[PDB]
């Protein structure tokens, strides 16, 4: 045999790869990738062959690629016996015989030309596809990468990387077809002895064997199942937690009338250095998120201000009937109480109403946090809490994102840890992830650092039963690279941030998915 | 070919397997295991053969095992043509030819007899060893399982299970010898395309690719490296976190004079249904742990009481010079301040000295916790906190185990979640794990539930540089099954627990490892 892989970089939405004989963007890392991958070979005494259309050959500047051999497909171009590292062929099929000999040629790469790509696929000449997904879709394109035939399936999807604020992925598709079902769990299949034993041990003991209490998700509820050992994109941190409760979540009632399926004690990780964790498998209402955040930062608890800026997430838990219902009927229409923010800027403060001027009262954690963060970074007490046993009863809703800790890496990056007691994976989480990601970025700009990593530890991770068809729909969408989020100016004080100060570069999510909140 | 596996159950320390022709214990699950494993076959038309010494044959009661074929090795016993499911052989070697034919015989199992075991190993007839480790070592034994030859290596170690309070494991050794180094990471080796790509991608980007910031532990610092895909025992949750910081921990200074190597945002899981998470790779001072816990429960803050019961963990952070040093020189010799416990039983209480009678002051979280736990189990607010922004300055030490949440499973089990801001993996963690495990058990007995699961989320997980050789020593020890911890009586009130009320059944740890605390 002999392998044939495609290497291409196309826009995330329309698979745009070229414009007037040029790449529609310039990302050196991707060129470096192309170089690394197409040079990568086992036999020092062999070379790899890169097949390309004549037009691409013109794009390269008709000059050979080091250590490799360029194979140009063209009807006109002369079979120049001159350069040995370059050879011409009249049709794609003929060139492919690199297999049929030139044992000097270890591997084959179809390097480009919408035409050459399309033909390679049509004649089923390719085994693999190395696809760099570039996140910029509103620019001119005149060349495209054909749709990947169904005989191909994704086996790996890298995390998102940034270059000049352009987001991008790296994922490889393999043309697998053989073999039946297969187990989605990547731990199995390593050696039958283990698999068999654990299975047997699982029959003897039942729910007694903890493993049986944490069953790996079934294919039908596992996002992009084919990527079994390469679920690198951090959106799988969420998608999997989703299918993980969908698999083990215990059906249970709660204070609202809508029951949920839940599991206890979970975690998700998110990089923030190369991208912003704004879920792509569903359009997320980032503005509302933001406006809720500064609201907290300000120490505001007047739910009208959010409504005024057309942000209604706190309407439900803020209505007259809800307050009445929870023994706060004395409270004004939207005075949510000593909730987040009040506890952030006025911890332990004696709350009256959302109208009083609490300036000076309580403990300003946010202030101290920022101060400690920049004056004693290696400090191990960079903590922010909203769980006040004394204030709970006055809150419209007990703090869900209970406590967060901050860490300053040796290389001056700011990471964040958040412990959430209760998490609505359907509505909450998406917001929650973005929110604390932003807060970290703000804290970072203000303290002179850059975003590091975001880790969230969940207590009661649940899915409201009325979100089942919706989240199933969402789990059917393959993740796209995360976008980038940047501040347009350096604020002096953390509370000066405004919506206009934010830039969401390259966000191309799937259509929004409607889901109803449980009051 | 044809496989030959040993199936045996021996005591954890001396490999005791028999006493006066009887098993020195009775665990039905293990017999059920033996049955499952020795019956487990691919070809419906074949049977498995179980080889055993005559004495064991007498132990079985000289009656065949269903669906299988018993092969008795004996010099005297008649070659009875009678029972077809039982056949006799004069020597071990001869019997092994089950391979050499009887294609009706799919697999071979060496089922016992210290003598038969010893010979099977000595003549290198066995491929695998299924070893059930039983945790009871102070009983008479007259038969033993020989030491496993070095050609054998452990590839799997189950979680710990209980039966009549006896703890036990299930681990399988495979006689692997071939192949060089091999990567410890179980994610690699699944398919070169992925591995290669990630490696290359890792060269292009550096610390930029998050993965490179979370490098998998190197073999030399990985506990029992051979178990690559079977690290089921939950003590690996700790051992690995250990080697994980040892691999990526950033060297950094802190308030004490001893620097540490740390990583941010980690987690560990522990089952509590079938065993008690008391590390075995090092003898752990469980009594001190306990005495510190009720101390907290009581709401006590007088560090003398611990010293009085010969518990000195809080001496350091309690001395006159330490208090002076942290601006609490006005405080009495061991009045630690509104620390854990005071915040547990008197949250937000106005602290004076360890002598005042705080009865009635503050918020009794522990009390409410217990009440909420039993009156509204599915409740999602079962929280306990020690992080009081207002009290911090009066504490000898800021709360390390910051906040914990509790969950009551549908099957009435009580699980626990703990967020720890700072964790000394060398000294703290071991204590920390046991401590919160016990607290959960107590809360459970008192609320009418049984222990579920314990999950710990770490913020600054670090290793003090002066614990390096010690933890290296510890990482060289292969885990033994966790013990069992039971209460000898049902207390009426949670604070009535006494050391005498506890039973640590089957704890056989490795020798204690001395490590010094950083003040
Ligand atoms: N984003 C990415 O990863 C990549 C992007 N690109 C972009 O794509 C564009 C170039 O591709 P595209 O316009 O399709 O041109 P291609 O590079 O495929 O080249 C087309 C030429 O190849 C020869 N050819 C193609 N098919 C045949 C055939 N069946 N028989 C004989 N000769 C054949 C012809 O040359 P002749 O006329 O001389 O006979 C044809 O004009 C550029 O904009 C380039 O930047 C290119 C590679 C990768
Ligand atoms: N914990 C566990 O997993 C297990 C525990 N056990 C325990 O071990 C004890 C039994 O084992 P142990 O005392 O060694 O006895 P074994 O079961 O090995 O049986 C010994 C007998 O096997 C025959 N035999 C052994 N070697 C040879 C040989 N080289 N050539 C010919 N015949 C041979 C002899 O019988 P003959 O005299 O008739 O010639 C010998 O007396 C019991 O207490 C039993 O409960 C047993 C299996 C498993
Ligand atoms: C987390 C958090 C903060 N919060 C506050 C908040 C208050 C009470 C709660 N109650 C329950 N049961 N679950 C929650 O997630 C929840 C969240 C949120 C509340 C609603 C939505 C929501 O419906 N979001 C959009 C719809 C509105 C929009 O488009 O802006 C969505 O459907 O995704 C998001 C966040
Ligand atoms: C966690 C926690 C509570 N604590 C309180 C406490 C207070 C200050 C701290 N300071 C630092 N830097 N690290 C700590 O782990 C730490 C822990 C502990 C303190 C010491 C030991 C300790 O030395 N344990 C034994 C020795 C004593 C014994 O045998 O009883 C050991 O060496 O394992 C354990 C727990
Ligand atoms: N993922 C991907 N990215 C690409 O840029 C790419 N480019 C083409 C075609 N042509 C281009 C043109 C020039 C170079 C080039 O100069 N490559 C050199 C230098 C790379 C570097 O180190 O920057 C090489 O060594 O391959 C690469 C691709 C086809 N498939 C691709 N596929
Ligand atoms: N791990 C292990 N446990 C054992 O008990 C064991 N026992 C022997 C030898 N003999 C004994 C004697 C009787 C039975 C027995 O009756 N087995 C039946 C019933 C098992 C059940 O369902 O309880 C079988 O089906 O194998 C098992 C082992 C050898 N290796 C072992 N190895
Ligand atoms: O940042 C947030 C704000 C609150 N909620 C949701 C989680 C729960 O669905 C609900 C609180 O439920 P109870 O704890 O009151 O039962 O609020 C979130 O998920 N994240
Ligand atoms: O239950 C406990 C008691 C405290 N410590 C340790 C962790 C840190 O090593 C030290 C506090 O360090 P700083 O946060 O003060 O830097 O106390 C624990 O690990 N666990």
């Amino acid at each position: 045999e002999k392998n044939v892989s495609i290497v291409v970089a196309a826009s995330v939405l329309s698979s745009g790869i070229g414009i007037n004989g040029q790449l529609p963007w310039s990302i050196s890392e991707d060129l470096k990738f192309f170089s690394k991958i197409t040079n990568n070979k086992c036999d020092s005494n062999k070379k790899n062959a890169l097949i390309m259309g004549r037009k691409t050959w013109d794009s390269i500047g008709r000059r050979p690629l080091k250590n490799r051999i360029i194979v140009v497909i063209s009807s006109s171009l002369p079979q120049d016996e001159a350069d040995p590292n370059v050879v011409v062929f009249r049709n794609l099929e003929d060139s492919i015989e690199n297999l049929m000999n030139d044992d000097s040629i270890e591997n084959i790469f179809v390097c480009g030309g919408e035409s050459i790509y399309r033909d390679a696929l049509k004649d089923n000449f390719v085994d693999r596809i190395y696809l760099t997904r570039v996140a910029l879709e509103d620019i001119e394109f005149d060349t495209y990468f054909p749709e990947i035939p169904e005989t191909f399936l994704p086996v790996y999807m890298s995390q998102t990387f940034c270059t000049k604020n352009i987001s991008y992925d790296f994922m490889i598709f393999e043309k697998q077809e053989k073999k039946t079902l297969q187990n989605c769990d990547p731990a199995r299949g390593q050696l039958k002895s283990i698999d068999d034993t654990v299975d047997l041990l699982g029959e003897i003991f039942g729910i007694r064997k903890m493993g049986n209490r944490h069953k790996f998700p079934k294919e039908e509820i596992y996002n992009t199942p084919s990527i079994r050992f390469g679920r690198e994109h951090y959106e799988f941190q969420y998608l999997d937690l989703l299918s993980r409760v969908l698999e083990n979540g215990a059906y249970r009632e709660n204070r609202t009338g809508i029951s949920t399926y839940s599991i206890f004690g979970q975690m998700m990780r998110f990089d923030m250095r190369e991208s912003f964790p704004l879920l792509t498998t569903k359009k997320v209402a980032i503005r509302s998120i933001f406006e809720e955040l500064i609201w907290f930062i300000k120490g505001d608890t007047n739910g009208n201000h959010l409504i005024e800026k057309k942000v209604y997430i706190w309407s439900g838990n803020g209505s007259k009937e809800y307050l009445e219902r929870i023994g706060l009927g004395h409270r004004e229409e939207n005075d949510l109480g000593p909730i987040y923010g009040f506890q952030w800027r006025h911890y332990n403060g004696e709350y009256k109403t959302m109208h009083d001027d609490y300036t000076g009262v309580g403990v300003d954690q946010l202030a101290k946090l920022i101060e400690t963060l920049k004056n004693n970074p290696k400090d191990r007490r960079h903590i922010l809490t909203a769980w006040n046993p004394s204030a709970l009863s006055q809150m419209a809703l007990p703090p869900c994102h209970v406590l967060s800790q901050y860490y300053v890496t040796n290389d001056n990056c700011l990471s964040c840890n958040l412990y959430q007691r209760s998490c609505d994976l359907g509505l909450g989480s998406p917001f929650n992830i973005a929110s604390y990601a932003i807060l970290t970025m703000m804290l970072a700009q203000v303290c002179g650092y850059e975003p590091g990593e975001l880790a969230i530890f969940i207590g009661d991770a649940h899915i409201y039963e009325n979100h089942l068809t919706q989240l199933k729909e969402q789990l059917s969408r393959t993740p796209r690279p995360f976008p980038q989020l940047k501040f347009k100016r350096k604020v002096e004080n953390i509370e000066d941030f405004k919506w206009e100060d934010i830039e969401l570069i390259g966000y191309y999510p799937y259509p929004t998915i409607k889901m109803d909140m449980a009051v």
